[PDB]
């Protein structure tokens, strides 16, 4: 067992309304959990609890080891595209190239004369939203970790590109890794080992895509 929430309730403000209410799930090592729900349902807050930024008022949580987190808000720091993806982690060509490919960034990088040394975040190149999202995803996926928290990482991508990168990066490249992906898309829920749909803090549904189809 890699991540567990048991009867978890939590509050961002003392005596407010709970941001998560009696949440339950388990992820085995190497599995994919899809977390879905409308805006404000508590999805990012659930990731924050796993990262220790939010403590439960009721219930138990299990998770061990290092986390790589991909924010739903993409970001770039001043430096090359290679520096932004590596982001202080030791460099390996094969690992770097495999992440770039899985995130469809090889196409973008090949078009620049400076290739992977193109400078970002310093007033020169202004990236598209989708480029910034794929760079942010690549940064999180390059980091070696026991648990990957990917919070709606496909911002600004058209539905086919999102599908292709979900398959190449989240399903294939990351096949052996424990993953929590905040996402609403049907194919992602169908491919996940477990799905958790949140609504206003509560568990709207928890189970498999097949179980939901059975209903
Ligand atoms: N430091 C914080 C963070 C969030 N909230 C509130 C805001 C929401 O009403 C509720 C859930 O916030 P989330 O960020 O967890 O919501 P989602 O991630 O599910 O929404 P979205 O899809 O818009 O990202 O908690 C708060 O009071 N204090
Ligand atoms: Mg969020």
């Amino acid at each position: 067992t890699e991540v567990v929430m048991e009867n978890v309730t939590a509050f961002w403000e003392e005596g407010g309304t709970p941001v998560l209410k009696d949440i339950n799930f388990k992820i085995e090592r190497g599995q994919l959990l899809a977390v879905a729900g409308s805006t404000g349902a508590g999805k990012t807050s659930l990731l924050m609890m796993i990262m220790g930024e939010l403590e439960p008022s009721e219930g138990k949580i299990k998770h061990s080891g290092r986390i790589s987190f991909c924010s739903q808000f993409s970001w770039i720091m001043p430096g090359t595209i290679k520096e932004n993806i590596i982001f202080g982690v030791s460099y390996d060509e094969y690992r770097y190239r495999s992440v770039i490919k899985a995130c469809q960034l090889e196409e973008d990088i090949s078009k620049f004369a400076e290739k992977d040394n193109i400078v970002l975040g310093e007033g020169g190149i202004t990236l598209s939203g989708g480029q910034r999202a794929r760079i942010s995803l690549a940064r999180a996926v390059y980091k070696d970790a026991d648990l990957y928290l990917l919070d709606s990482p496909f911002g600004y991508l058209d539905v086919l590109t999102e599908k292709e990168i979900f398959e190449s990066c989240v399903c294939k490249l990351m096949a052996n890794k424990t993953r929590i992906l905040v996402t609403s898309k049907m194919e992602h829920l169908k491919k996940a080992d477990k799905i958790l749909i949140l609504h206003e803090g509560s568990s709207y549904f928890y189970g498999t895509f097949s179980e939901l189809q059975n209903l």
